[PDB]
């Protein structure tokens, strides 16, 4: 049972319009808009998507092991050697949020100060003294960006267990000699920054040059949720506000997902006309080139949405009903929409590049969704115990003499286990991972999927409790 | 009665050796230590210091009210007009961490995610609605370090101050016309910011070419802190590890101002030999350059100490008894004495170039000196009824109808006027500063002064509690 | 008859091999090699060259026409309007390093101090007193690269007259108004330096992702000089040193084209076997990157020739018979051959990328093909009369009242018309062109064809008379 | 006889005004101004001058030693061992134009190319074979600058000696170990690298804070050339066109400096009323900071003349009489006199920061001065008779075994050594220095002084020879 499975199955019930029924389904958590940050919905005037992950959520693991075949095959296509196709997407090793440590050739789970929690070389994990030779204060430097790559999203994930695999398969190969920044091939030298080089370029070549966007849409069933709540939520959402979209994807794509993502025999609610998605947004953006768009942007072009092609030209005319724009920036959705940063909440998966990059350079409203949400929620209220006597060896050895301390690190991993082999997106035992410091800091709201605000009211008041220091308390 | 009236009253006071005596003394607010992220105190065995604001803590206002009256003295050297000199420095205006935006001339106080808290154009504190015009989304972009700038530390006050005298006497002269960007004097048009930088200028060269520092050292009794318990607890310091100095000032003017702070007719305690202030270090390091002394540093040169000139060369040998390092790294510390980072208690008062640097560059334990939390701890514990009410009215209101909000903004003001024209050092109300964020996110420990570490045993264990998500609430 | 009728008509010759019969063929303009500064061909060590319009040199008209058909193509392909397709390359509008003003849409041939020696707009040759409107010191600042870019290549040929084309047509068409900068077409406003950049990318497109190679190999007689000489005179030089390949294109086209070049029924001489072309070289790299390879470079690869892809990983090895490299720089190439820049005779066309860069970044010796000259120097003897009269109005004007002024720029034009729209690759009137003045000042020696170094013993002391100052003369 | 003392005497004479007079004054090479480029004067609308070494000539060797004496003793003040006091200026040894490898420490005269001419080790000139060692290629990379520091300017000639005094020093001092990149002096290591910018420093530091300015302007005699004819050729200047001074010095220095130029007991001729030095100027520009000020500049600054401090503000108002302005940028210049850049002759002695760029980054005309070519010229008309057996040597083995290569050898450095020990500032023996080659590039006109201006009519049509590429003649 995936997170995509718990989606899917919320998807497939139908949307009840009762107002008690509507508060009542919100008790659940797995239907709960989480809060980092008060919000107060009535002063929300645009509400803003990405499609990705977002309005198309791609079935796992039936999608990351489509990215994953893809981007082995480009690899051998390329030159590397035949045994890669032996491979097989593993969905239990992956966790989102992890750095590959270009240098030695590890995967890291960090927290937010660049403090190790689990080190992986291939499939071996690292224990906490061995780690000391290659991080001789268990620390990153984060800031070091030529060393360290942050896997942040979920089109990351097949990467981030293709890149395990090729440091095994090339450390137990007889064939290479294992060095400690690459390996050796006679007269052939790579370096784990070369070879990661390699799988970014393929994965960037699968999605922009290869045949991923095709098998996704010639089999749309098998890789997308589709949920007829999400035709009514945005029309609730248009009733009282403004609503775009401003996806890093290109027209062609877009409009052919948009289009299965809408396609049912009726509009928002059963028993009406269906409408053409377009028809749900004020503004349509594709090419967005986020986070980029949040800063000087590129230049706004034109879609001919007959052809797919861009225009010749800088658009320089204002927003028509039908026009679908190219690049540009978030100043262009402002302008065009008349509304100011705090006006505008948006929604989007990319932890840097949709939720940061807004909220810090224009001082966007933020909604993040997460969707291992779905299932990382449901280990998380079934595995409480370990969590809660986690919690009470740390309060009793705070008062405490040795003993207590491997029993810490036991219950630690055996917590950790039940979400996979690189353990919760959100935490290694009690220490929180980066990726969670960054949903605090950066998303105002959160959820497995913004469907859930189906749930509230349009009036309603996010609240969060406000921060005191220590010396204040 | 300054924050420095406050901890020359503490160092006045006989330090009684009793154990029960110490975690006694500890109770007071005023001379504990505030813990962000526990820290096992057995772990650390480096201790490194700044001097200006750590050991030597300088006076207020009278330290504060010499800097200015250099710095418009400088000015008017350079051919600002003579109306200049009738200016007088007022502690009761600045408040630490402001940013000065360049292009409007105002000072402002914001939070963490850069939304207007406070803006003051001279001394005219602009309303909401006001800033609007010149602030759309109340938002300020904190990566624009060529339009903001923010005025981090204690020698920054007198500037802060300096820019609003100057704002509001160009505004009000009849002589200079009032534009949005600066002010126009016939053919000459001056900028705020090139306002902006003569005074920028104008303290660089008080500090470094000006009189500022002989001023000080023939007057120590009226401008340094002067506190015997600052010998005895550097030397317990030095019984359970090392201890370093890692300071920007050159060593002339550390030599001047480190003999003044040792300078008693005993050692540790009374009836001990003195010994000299460099027979506490195991390290000594000036022109350290710090934050750069935190990346690649500069080239390590050693002192002439009967000079005071730099041997000419880079120093390539070992750490020796009575050697002074100019320049470096920090990684001339760790390798020279031995030391990992997590080994390492820096203890500082520059929010950025001591604290968060070393934390995030190098993964050092930090702990922040507050001057100002000295006098701020009083007026939070005197006022707090207007807090508590602030509270009430927040809490009321969020489940109310607009009579509320009108009590909520006048009950902040009223509050904030308590601290000072601009307010509380880490909150306006119950919305917390960029500063009071950053030391929660990169101070571990922090206090009005590093002398409270004397009430806590060097086994103490610092504790903060563990950190949730609200979807793990 | 274009200047490659010329080089075809010479390839075809047999070769005397007679010693008296080589210095005699010599004398003729067209088979001689140029001199700029001395080179005693004994110290020569090594002779390396490029492969593109070098050793294959593509028949002009036809490959230009190719280039621009598929360029039209592409454009067509992404949007551009369908009345491109009735351009129709000419090759008597092109001449080589022109300057595309970006800002304002005009081609330019200047001299060595960026002065404007002719002004096209479209198909409009803008006079003198017109020019000072948009040019107000009849001059440009050549270092302004982001708005001036020299056209150096013959494969810039194709895209010099596709932009004049361009601007004439948009010019022209009703559709589009013109404006300084650009044409506005309803709400899209196409500048000229957005449209030069659509035509650089499409002519980098057609010739790595489009047909353009595929298209020259499937009819190398159409396109590619073939000489038999050129076997005869690589074999001589790898008689008295080593000979290499350093070509930016890749493998596979590398290896069509140099077999093309090698496929005759004997070795270099008739009645000799036949060899493989690579047998030629000391050492074959390709994918050079030049210019970059003479600085940095990139990383050494190797090329697996049988399959044409490169080997996963860097080249660490040593130089070996058969191996064939990838990448790399111009000290990869030093260090195998054990050479030093002056043992080095490197044999280029580019004036920028080959010539002056290999010159000033290693003082490599130069040797620089210029294909057109094959034909300027037809043009330059037959119309010598002309230059000779411009010579006596220049000097007859330098003694004298303004009707001679009229005469001097009435045959400047007619004698740049033979060459012609655009005039002499070498000068307009008695003005040498940027050209010019970098042929003189980087390449050593030059010539129509390397080929030419056939008629000229290895011993031979190519001389060049040395340069005074006017206060020595 | 140094330079300055010829310059001197020709200033000690009386202006003749006859029309014959001063074009046969002409005749001696001395009193020349030589062409690179055809200029007809008529066409200057606008003279501009820089002050040091142009207007005030410092005289040789007074104004060097001077120099040279204050910046030894700064470096003794800053650390330096006081045997540096023992040195002395020895105008023998330096040439101008010398390039400081700052890697291996040696002083390099170099031709257009990178190719070495000469190289010496503090005071040992390292023949042929030995640079080998060191510079493989005989050749060096002038686009690595910082590696390489060309000594442009008569303000390095000091400092040219001061680097050979050092590593003579450092090399024969016992108490040193002498290392390929710089000097071990125990656990202290000074690279040539270090040692360079020391000096640098030091130089800076006597023309901005030290002493050298105060000493010079309280003896003027001693240290400034003063003629006559300087205010009537300037006079003569403002009778046809437009006369500007554009300096890096300050106002204060400027004045001074310009009052002494000035002071005679009458104006322009004999017998006339004695004006004010800015008289002589339409447009007085200080702290130009060229070169930067041939791009963007500086704010434009107005200078307050009764104090010499610049007004607060950015200047926006236009040319009046008396104003003086300080930085601004070469456009402020060309709008406030209206013209264009061919329209201006700027007149300087700085190759690089007057004259290359001036001319290539606004097509100015130029006109550089040459203080040394006063001498030059008379060693070159003296020792002739050496360089003419040199161009026989040369011919004669041209067409030859190696006897001939031992005498050229010997011919060259005795005629080398008439210049002094780095021999002359433009060729060793037939080889042309960087410098003769960028005075030819860039100088349309040169002189020993501007002053030689005075014996040509302001309508002479200054003639330079057509250049033919080598095809073309
Ligand atoms: N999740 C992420 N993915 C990719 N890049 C990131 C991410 N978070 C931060 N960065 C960028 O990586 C660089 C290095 O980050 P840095 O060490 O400055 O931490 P930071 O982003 O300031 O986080 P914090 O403020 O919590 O320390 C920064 O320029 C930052 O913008
Ligand atoms: N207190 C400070 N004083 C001066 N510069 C700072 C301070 N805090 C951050 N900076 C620097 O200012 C630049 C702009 O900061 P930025 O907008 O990236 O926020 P940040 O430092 O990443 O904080 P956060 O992670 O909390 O948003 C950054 O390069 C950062 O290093
Ligand atoms: N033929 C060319 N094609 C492309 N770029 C060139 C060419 N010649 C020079 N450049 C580059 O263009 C930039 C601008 O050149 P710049 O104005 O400095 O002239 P330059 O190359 O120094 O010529 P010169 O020394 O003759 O003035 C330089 O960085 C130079 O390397
Ligand atoms: N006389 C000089 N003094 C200082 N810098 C110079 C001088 N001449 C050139 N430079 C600068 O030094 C850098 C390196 O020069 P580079 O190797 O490009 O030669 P260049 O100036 O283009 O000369 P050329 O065109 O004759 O080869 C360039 O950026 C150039 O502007
Ligand atoms: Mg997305
Ligand atoms: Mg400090
Ligand atoms: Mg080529
Ligand atoms: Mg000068």
């Amino acid at each position: 049972t995936s997170w995509s499975d718990r989606l899917q199955n919320a998807a497939d019930m139908p949307a009840n319009m009762d107002k008690h029924a509507l508060k009542k389904y919100r008790r659940e958590a797995y239907h709960r808009v989480f809060v980092n940050r008060s919000l107060a919905m009535e002063k929300i005037k645009c509400f803003g998507f990405n499609m990705d992950y977002t309005l198309a959520v791609y079935k796992s693991p039936e999608y990351e092991s489509l990215g994953f075949e893809l981007t082995v095959e480009r690899l051998v296509s390329i030159g590397y050697p035949q045994e890669l196709l032996s491979f097989a997407y593993d969905s239990t090793f992956p966790t989102r949020g992890l750095v590959f440590d270009t240098l030695y050739g590890n995967l890291l789970k960090v927290d937010a100060y660049g403090n190790l929690l689990v080190c992986a070389h291939g499939f071996n994990f690292i224990r906490g003294p061995e780690t000391r030779e290659q991080y001789p204060n268990k620390f990153i430097q984060r800031d070091d960006t030529e060393r360290f790559y942050i896997l942040n999203t979920l089109f990351n994930l097949p990467e981030t267990y293709l890149l395990a695999c090729l440091v095994d398969f090339f450390t137990n190969c007889p064939r290479y000699t294992s060095c400690e920044t690459g390996f050796k091939d006679g007269d052939l030298f790579m370096s784990y920054r070369s070879m990661f080089q390699d799988v970014r370029d393929a994965v960037d070549w699968v999605h922009y040059k290869g045949s991923l966007k095709e098998k996704t849409v010639e089999n749309l069933e098998k890789y997308v949720v589709k949920d007829g709540k999400l035709p009514l939520l945005l029309s609730w959402m248009k009733e009282v506000g403004k609503v775009f979209l401003a996806t890093n994807s290109d027209y062609k794509y877009t409009d052919k997902i948009m289009t299965y993502l809408f396609d049912f025999p009726h509009g928002p609610k059963p028993g009406s006309s269906h409408r053409p998605w377009q028809s749900y947004f004020d503004l349509i953006l594709v090419d967005a080139r986020k986070p980029l768009f949040f800063g000087e942007g590129t230049v706004l072009r034109q879609v001919d949405t007959k052809t797919g092609k861009l225009k010749i030209g800088t658009y320089t005319g204002p927003l028509q009903h039908g026009i679908v724009y190219s690049g540009g920036s978030s100043d262009t959705i402002c302008d065009l929409l008349g509304a100011k940063g705090k006006d505008i909440l948006y929604i989007g998966d990319h932890i840097f590049g949709d939720i940061l990059k807004s909220k810090k350079r224009q001082g966007w409203r933020t909604f993040l969704v997460i969707p291992e949400l779905a299932q990382e929620l449901h280990v998380w209220t079934d595995k409480s115990s370990l969590f809660e006597e986690l919690q009470s060896l740390d309060i009793f050895l705070a008062e405490l003499i040795s003993s207590i301390q491997r029993r810490i690190k036991k219950v630690t991993h055996d917590m950790d286990m039940c979400y996979g082999m690189m353990g919760s997106l959100f935490r290694s035992g009690s220490r929180q991972t980066l990726f969670a410091s960054q949903v605090m800091r950066y998303a105002d709201l959160y959820a497995a999927s913004f469907i859930n605000l189906l749930y509230y009211p349009f009036s309603y008041l996010f609240r969060a409790a406000h921060v005191l220091m220590p010396h204040e308390s």
